[PDB]
């Protein structure tokens, strides 16, 4: 995990959806995972301590440690959650809090999702644990991550792990990225608010007519690079004047289009190190129906997981693997 | 048309791309279309003559006029060529220079795919018509248009009806967007060698350390806006630095990956009329194959045509309604 | 008072100095105030409690109210201190909260310069006050304001009202705008770091050579537009760029080159109310000399007054009238 | 030179004034130079040709080489000009074309305040000369130039000599830096017509108000940087919108406002080969008063040279050696 860009968004329909790319730096072995109910998801990975889960919830994650790790999903009672990169912010703690169990912040997305039907749950969930330090994720430390969950009612919200304690958000915007802290971004917003649709009126220089080059100026200021800080505007921006989605398909055709405002192609970010940094896949869920929905570097087209399609509880994980090749329609030989 | 970003490409097999998007308020009758040899095709709408075309060629485009209006296509010799807004540049004549035919603007594509094989070819067939002030019942007026194209051998060219007269550029970088001229974005470029894939460098102020938020630093300073001067910039650089393609199928994935950073939501850009300005689509040509391939705002999957696939001796237009549903797969039951 | 941009800086002369622009719609009566030791500064304009000053200052200011009211000074033993605008972010208690006295956000300077020597000093005057949302004549109400104090040391702080109370900054950078609050400037920082006094390589676009058009291309993301946030960029940014100052002389110089980036002109910027925001005038201070230099819009000659040069046991109030008119020295006849 | 930025104003008191920035590496050797009446200037370097002025004139410049190299000016007829740095644009020839004297672009300010009254007087001249690529020996080379002229009837023109030949452009909006060429500046600006004085209006995101910081927002997306294009827009766009002079004094306060947003303090651009970049003198003339006006990177007070004052038949120049000390008036000690 290296970067995100995430959003929810309400349609006429009723409904709510939410959304985010991924980026990173190689595919790894990821797939879209269904943990049914009562399948048992440790904290740490290093105790051998389960908590039962009452909920059964699909979304994209790993199978390479001991429980199912999901970066983001949405569960049986329509939670939606994701966990995104918070480079330079995350502090996690040694030691639990007196009354707290250590958890992983890799673990986060998988307990909540599978234990939680609305954001109040999840603010009241994360007070009885504490987020740790624990090394080996046998992928390294634990990486640095903030959270963002939104519920059926369409309300949203951002945890994020800083100095000084867990940070609360609520009834945020429905758009989170990567660092900087969530009230540094809403904040910047309003250094922008003159990014509209809306062309600017022609003026003149002396006797000199000045008009635009063709359509689009309203826009003027916007940045149009992958910090996680532009990327945050371009989704916001975006979202706001993004016609709203009347069904559940217009919302995920939606939700794909603003993020493709911040879909990196292969090349164009380097790290540090020189590996290149770029969107593995996008994906969407959707509240009300526990439709998972994702596409692909190599895969425009769009894939779909049913929730409750699937017996919810099955002892055994259910699991799709991604087909990383371009699904092209031939519409002749 | 009202906007649109195109580019070419070349892969490590030695192949040609070609792609674009296409920005429009209405999104009108449009589909793929094939041209079969020797169909003709129309040199002015209020005319009778035509011209009868040497080749086959597909792209998309409109059958609302008298002759096929392509916005965009590959012929089967393997030249790829569009047509793209150019407001306030676009300059035509009321009446023939001497010595040549008069033609509409939204015929030049057709005319072009239907009879040439290099960009040498059209930059000779281009000497033998004006563009003329015509008009056509579809939009009611001639738009203000430039053009691009790129033969098999991956050599662009940039055709543009300027107010002193044609105005060619010879082996460009194979971007195009609109307005402004072509001479004016390369000039532009310069400004922006700054935006390249990699971070700056940590430094201090005081005891302040200050390092990037993430990733992507090293693009600051390219503008994120929908204008055509900040597309081209968008399609240029991220045509530099994204990876080369190792064959046909990754080259159409690149290019709608870099055309997707100036794909417009619906409502993001609106005219001064208050319309909504959004990608209708966007497609994908290519020189050796000859195949073409279109995904658009509704229908994320990607649909591909074969032109050599047909009768190439066809008597009629052969042609392929756009699926505007979201093709979505499922894997289970949805 | 409605913008500004405030600096201090450090020379190689081991002194310290402060400098601010000050931005505002139009011009009050303000001219240079040398406040006297035991003067008295009121805390509130309702209530009568008159605080005897141990320090003389001077600085600019206004005289309209019942004391001296300064917009930025230093004082006898090298406290250097300025308010600027706050504006949505400032908060003021009706009322004090238990064992505080009250205070008008526009006499936090002069009680301060008064009574305090270093930046510590500062900070526990300050938590035997409270703000409060008193309003004065020349304004009409409680201006929001935050504050920034730089002692002889070099030490740089920022006190901020906010919503949960009182914030203190210790050790900064030494640089301060308007809103929003100095922890989101100093994050805000860490996206412009790649702008650099150097320029970046040429790069090849194909066959295409690509250079800069002349020099400064480093600098390409940093915004030149005249809110808050810009303007902290430019002049914390050149602020690090900017060659270190050799003596107090240079020191002012050099202080007016880099708040030259953030001057504005009459009519560039204009308010909601259509009132144009523009830099009246421009000072700085130092901290071992106790001199005070000031140019004004319409005059960019440097004028200096030097608080340890006069009486500072005078019965009244001396001040220093500005001059409004360019200062030109003819070098013949004109 | 290594950069300039230059404007012209009009005021409503109908007076034409025109101000520039210097941009350079070092102080050469500069002053306020008079070149008195039939002084005489020559044409090139490498021949003796002198062309008799029929005007006096006063203007920054030079007196290295053989004849008095002026940097920008004023003549006794109200035409004003300056020489601005063209790098990678400019282009002289070997030879003289067929029936024009070669002149070094380095003599054109000179020779052309020296003979000329209107913008008109200036084309007719400059098209009876042709550009020679000679070298020079306060600087070693041949440096890229273009000029601009102002007359006294407030119309200005740009000169540059181009690949194809000298481009000519009438009636320009009065602004000019550096490369490129003056139609791509012009150009340029309609990506920028949305840089106002005006806040935009307050907006919401779902629940959230969103206002500007403070005042200023208007100008979003006008660059801040050092490059020509950049300060091209700067000039330009603060020259439509700061407010009309109503006299010649505040004509050159307004000039130096306008160009303090293009000033470059020590040490914020440095070249290729680490030498920093800075500006050395601001001047100012005016085409009524014959008034010349400059302040230094030293000395933020202004001076001024009123050409009228002297004897415009002097035998020999006569100058004014600059005061790079700091000016600053003691109102106590």
């Amino acid at each position: 995990m290296l970067g995100s860009s995430s959003l929810s968004i309400r349609t006429t329909d009723d409904k709510s959806l939410f959304a985010r790319t991924m980026d990173f730096t190689m595919e790894p072995d990821s797939k879209v995972i269904i943990v049914p109910r009562n399948y048992g998801i440790r904290l740490l990975e290093k105790e051998n301590v389960v908590i039962n889960n009452s909920y059964a919830f699909v979304g994209m994650g790993s199978t390479d440690i001991t429980s199912p790790v999901l970066y983001d999903g949405v569960n049986e009672k329509g939670l939606m959650g994701a966990m995104l990169y918070y480079a330079t912010f995350a502090t996690y703690a040694d030691e639990p809090k007196k009354g707290t169990r250590g958890i992983n912040p890799v673990y986060v997305i998988s307990q909540v999702l599978g234990n939680c039907v609305t954001v109040d749950d999840v603010i009241e969930k994360l007070t009885s644990y504490t987020l740790l330090n624990e090394a080996n994720i046998i992928l390294g430390f634990a990486p640095p991550l903030h959270y963002t969950f939104t519920d059926a009612s369409g309300e949203s919200i951002v945890i994020e792990p800083d100095k000084t304690g867990i940070t609360i958000h609520r009834k945020t915007i429905g758009v989170m990225t990567n660092s900087p802290g969530y009230e540094w971004h809403q904040t910047n917003l309003r250094a922008y608010i003159g990014v509209t649709p809306n062309p600017p009126q022609d003026i003149m220089m002396g006797d000199l007519d000045l008009t635009p080059f063709g359509q689009g100026a309203g826009g003027l200021g916007l940045p149009g690079d992958f910090t996680p800080s532009a990327r945050f505007l371009r989704v916001a921006y975006w979202k706001k004047y993004t016609e709203k989605a009347k069904n559940e398909t217009e919302g995920v055709t939606n939700l794909f289009h603003i993020l493709s405002s911040v879909n990196i192609p292969k090349g164009v970010v380097l790290t540090n190190e020189g590996k290149t940094d770029y969107t593995i896949y996008t994906s969407a869920m959707c509240a009300q129906s526990k439709n998972y929905y994702f596409k692909l570097y190599d895969n425009s087209r769009i894939s779909a997981v049913s929730l409750m399609a699937e017996n919810l509880n099955s002892q055994d994980l259910i699991t799709f693997e991604w087909d990383r090749k371009q699904d092209i329609k031939q519409l002749n030989q």
